[PDB]
């Protein structure tokens, strides 16, 4: 409604004192321990009854805490802990009371966002796509019949929560409407765009483990099957850092400036170490002891004992690591995001063991330069959230995923048992992240950071997709009510869609130019239009039998 | 140090202490171009000590310099000379008055040998490294054991479309960024300018070794029909879409879309000229002389010639307004410079008219030299009339490789006649002369001595290509039909994967022609290995 942007109210601040200089400094909710900015300097009125106002704009997204103190005196003068709205005209005018109190009105009422959308503009849109569609579907034959007139199968549970996963990814890859739950989160907590990550890393697992074992029963040598594994997790590895990770927008590729992580390469080297262990430690699958109903049976964690207890060493080298590695500058066991936050005494220490493994064994210039802290934070250092560290919890998360597909494959007909061991499984690791995390956000053992790639975020995540999963079984496999109808074709074409999506950003059908570039609904419409199209190529895909697989 | 690209550092000192000597350039190529100020050089302020004004010179080809008074108005010398890039010339006048023109330091001259012997050494490295990576893949593992569509493709028009494929992949990348690897600017031929032609060529023979299979096989022929117009549906979205924009700049808008394009040409190109064969579509028969392929394509022949009767209509007699009827010519400061926004005439000004000016090449290929400020679309609306025409001399082309199969002999006599045909109506059309003649040979308004020209080349490619690669088979095309079989899916990429690493990385110098046309040569190698992989793994992608 004005020359504000994106989340960004405006602030009027009226000086109606006399002779004291005052400064506005601010400050998001989410922050946990952060600097309070400088916002405004608003200075002194020069007379009673005229104010000196200036304007500020403040953020919107998640609340603003101001404080207001004398520039000269240093003394508090009031504070406020509002929560701005999108394109409100906030005032705020300061005055002597009789000591000095500060009073807010809301000139002009707030845009309210995501509030005037909620479901039902979703729904609304929602509804005239689906229309469109159907329509253009319906008189695309009309065409065709003028000129008439004139003259061991893939397992489908696992699918579908694969596509859920790439829809959820494609959506906030393209940004998610700009919104910022469907953003990442800054240093610590659970976004919408934070889960898709560690579920695909999990459906890695459940994949590897279910291959692995379809190849070895179908009779195949295990010295191919490791040929086919490090060949793969080469080809994703070099996919990754040729394609997805640079921006070829900018200019041509320069090794002095190659981000050698990313999401790719992380997968990639997850994968090759956990199906190597898998492959190393690979025992036939045996039959059920034919009761199948309520057994308790831990077969299927001691026949794979080596496996669990090469990871819980690998887990343990990680938390080693991450709290007692001297970071010099920093203190040992770092576990924050550096800039402003823990009160800014360590601007240049973000992520702590992980950021500093990163920055010794890769270099300043190889990580990612726009980590999710910079926004908030402001973070002047290089953080990349696939890093070294972070990999030893990505492997321990694909192991876990294995692990499902262990329990999903020893007890195939025994879906009860299924069930059971989910349960167990998703209530064991929530009770884990629960006891790390302590429900809160920032606070906590370890709290759930995808940066650093926390055990607790492990945890956390596959607990999650251990409930997805006893979701997802029974309904699509067993009972069958369901059958992931537009979820499933990126399910089997995920690595294409990451591929694609990846390469076709600003292609017109994903990304076209917008009327508001600092509107909500117009970047949401475009996202979701995106995300649909790219469900529609996946299912053109699967209708023609073409499945790229490495 | 603060030259560039094929430029040469032009020191000009003036010894006259009464006159101003202002340096005017003109391109040696240019038909008839303003001569644009290079430099004013100022009078010296006293005896011995003459003015210096340091101006650069393009290099690529011709430099005409002329010296005129800023007061006076009247030339004192004239030179012609031909610099060379990142020279160091010093040009002293005095009177006596004469201009000398002493070169201080060599020329690099970066287009000599060192594009010639340095890079057939690069080719000889590249494939020795190649070799090298690829004979350790599975010794080293053995030694690692101890510690534990009736008839086949002609691949004739496999390898002629495998050679263009390479041609366009070489010089779209710039192809080191030489001017005799771009496109002509306005009349002329160069490397760049044969690569679309004969894709459009291929184009018409495969349509006709592709329809005439179809029909004879199993199919009908609304069903072909319907699949030659989703093919062309499929081209001309393909082009609008990924092809044609370059999103780096932004994301898409309507205001700023080009609608024309190279795909959008070849798919309305095939739809026209596949309905047609389709329509009239006649059984192929099993003589010196039959003459049987243009009596069985009559009606095709009437149709092209009338096509062409209207492309020469409204290009030589469609009165463009602020512009002389029958313009070929490229405005700006061409043709002496009367026309400043008249380029392309008839064909730009329909496609001006009809698709707008936003809707069009904002950077067309008369722009570096010329300085055209119009956009004029290459791939434009009339144009597309020539197009069809020479895929319909592919067609012919097709008609002669299956009509007379049995009988190599009745091949080959028919490639040299219609080769021999078009090269005379070439000849006359353009009086061997890239800028004289009735119609010049130009790849932006797609001139019909250009279809003829590059149609007599294809034809005697397929002559020479025909006999050795198929009749008897002294040489497949060992790095050519690998993108032949691949054509389509090799051009999206190239035009999706421009700045990836393996095509495209930082360079130590970008102003280097040895480092452009080395990264060229590398990606247009890595291309031939993309489609020589795909074909070992049989992943061909069509329509
Ligand atoms: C890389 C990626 C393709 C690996 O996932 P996957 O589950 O291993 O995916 P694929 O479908 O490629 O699986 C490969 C093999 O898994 C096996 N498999 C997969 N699903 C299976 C199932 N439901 N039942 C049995 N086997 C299965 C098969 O053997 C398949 O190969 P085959 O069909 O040739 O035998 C996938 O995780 C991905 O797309 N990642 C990029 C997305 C990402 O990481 N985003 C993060 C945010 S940017
Ligand atoms: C592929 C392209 C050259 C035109 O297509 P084509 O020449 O017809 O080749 P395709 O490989 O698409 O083949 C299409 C048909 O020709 C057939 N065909 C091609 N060569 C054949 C041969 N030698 N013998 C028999 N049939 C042949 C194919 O089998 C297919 O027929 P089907 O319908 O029976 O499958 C074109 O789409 C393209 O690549 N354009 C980009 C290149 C360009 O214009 N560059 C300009 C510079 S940017
Ligand atoms: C705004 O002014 C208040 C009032 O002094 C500051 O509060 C104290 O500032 C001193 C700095 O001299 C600190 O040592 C104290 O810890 C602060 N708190 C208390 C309770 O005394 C406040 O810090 C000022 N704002 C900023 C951003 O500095
Ligand atoms: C769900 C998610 O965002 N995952 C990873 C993330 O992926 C992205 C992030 C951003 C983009 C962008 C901006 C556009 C796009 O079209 O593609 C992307 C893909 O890249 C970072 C590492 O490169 C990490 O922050 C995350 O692990
Ligand atoms: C030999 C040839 O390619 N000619 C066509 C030409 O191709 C190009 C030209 C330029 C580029 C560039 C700049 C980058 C790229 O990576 O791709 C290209 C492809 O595009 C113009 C119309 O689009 C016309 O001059 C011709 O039709
Ligand atoms: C407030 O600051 C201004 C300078 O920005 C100064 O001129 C003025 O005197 C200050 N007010 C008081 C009361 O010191
Ligand atoms: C906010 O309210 C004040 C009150 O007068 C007004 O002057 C100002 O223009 C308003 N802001 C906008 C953006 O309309
Ligand atoms: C050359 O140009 C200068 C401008 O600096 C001018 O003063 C001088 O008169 C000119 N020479 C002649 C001969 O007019
Ligand atoms: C330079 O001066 C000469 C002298 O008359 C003139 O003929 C020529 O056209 C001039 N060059 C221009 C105007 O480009
Ligand atoms: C060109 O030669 C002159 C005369 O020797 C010299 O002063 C000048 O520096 C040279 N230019 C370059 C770029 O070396």
């Amino acid at each position: 409604h004005a020359e504000l942007k994106m989340d960004q109210a405006l602030l009027l601040i009226h000086n109606e004192l006399l002779w004291t200089n005052l400064t506005v400094y601010w400050k998001s909710e989410c922050c946990y321990h952060c600097l309070f900015q400088v916002l405004v300097n608003v200075p002194q009125s020069p007379k009673a009854g005229k104010p000196s106002a200036a304007a500020a704009s403040v953020s919107t997204q998640h609340g603003s805490i101001l404080q207001l103190n004398d520039t000269l005196e240093e003394k508090e003068v009031c504070r406020l802990e509002y929560r701005f709205g999108e394109f409100g005209n906030y005032s705020l005018l300061v005055k002597n009371i009789h000591e000095i109190a500060c009073d807010l009105a809301v000139n002009e009422d707030p845009v309210d966002s995501n509030l005037p959308v909620s479901i039902a503009f979703l729904i609304g849109l929602a509804v005239i796509i689906v229309i469109s569609f159907l329509r253009l579907l319906l008189s695309l034959d009309d065409f065709n019949n003028w000129i008439s007139k004139a003259i061991p199968p893939r397992l489908r549970s696992v699918d579908t929560f694969r596509g859920i996963a790439l829809i959820l990814m494609v959506f906030v890859n393209y940004g998610g409407g700009k919104y910022w739950y469907f953003k990442h989160a800054s240093w610590n907590g659970l976004t919408v765009a934070d889960l898709v990550f560690p579920w695909f890393v999990f459906i890695m697992g459940s994949s590897i483990f279910l291959s692995m074992t379809s190849i070895l029963q179908r009779g195949c040598s295990k010295f191919r099957l490791l040929g086919k594994i490090a060949w793969r997790s080469f080809l994703l590895i070099c996919i990754g850092i040729i394609i997805v990770n640079p921006n070829y927008c900018l200019g041509p590729l320069s090794w002095d400036k190659v981000r050698i992580p990313g999401v790719l390469q992380r997968l990639g080297v997850t994968y090759f170490v956990v199906a190597v262990l898998e492959l190393l430690f690979a025992k036939p699958v045996p039959e059920h002891c034919a009761s199948e109903r309520s057994c308790l049976s831990l077969r299927d964690i001691t026949s794979s004992w080596p496996q669990w207890l090469l990871i819980l060493v690998l887990e343990g080298l990680w938390l080693g690591l991450t709290f007692l590695l001297p970071v010099p500058g920093c203190p040992t066991g770092y576990l924050g995001p550096g800039g402003i936050g823990d009160f800014g005494k360590y601007p240049n220490c973000t992520g702590g063991a992980a950021g500093y493994i990163d920055r010794l064994l890769l270099g300043d210039d190889h990580l990612y330069q726009h980590p999710s802290s910079a926004v908030l934070y402001h973070t002047e250092v290089a953080y990349d959230p696939e890093g070294i560290l972070g990999t030893i919890n990505s492997i321990v998360m694909a192991f876990l995923g294995v692990q499902a597909g262990k329990i999903l494959l020893y007890y195939k007909a025994r879906t009860k048992d299924i069930l059971i061991r989910f349960t167990a499984w998703c209530c064991i690791l929530g009770l884990i992240s629960v006891a790390l995390t302590k429900v809160s956000e920032n606070e906590g053992f370890i709290p759930v950071n995808k940066n650093l790639w926390s055990l607790s975020y492990v945890t956390t995540l596959s607990s999650f997709a251990f409930f997805i999963l006893l979701v997802l079984y029974p309904v699509v496999d067993v009972k069958g009510l369901w059958t992931g109808t537009p979820f499933f074709y990126p399910g089997m074409n995920s690595i294409l869609v990451y591929v694609g999506h990846e390469v076709f950003e600003n292609y017109f059908p994903f990304q076209w130019k917008l009327k508001d570039n600092q509107s909500h609904k117009e970047h949401l419409t475009q996202n979701i239009v995106a995300t649909a199209l790219w469900v529609l190529i996946a299912y053109i895909l699967y209708r023609k039998k073409i499945f790229w697989k490495i």
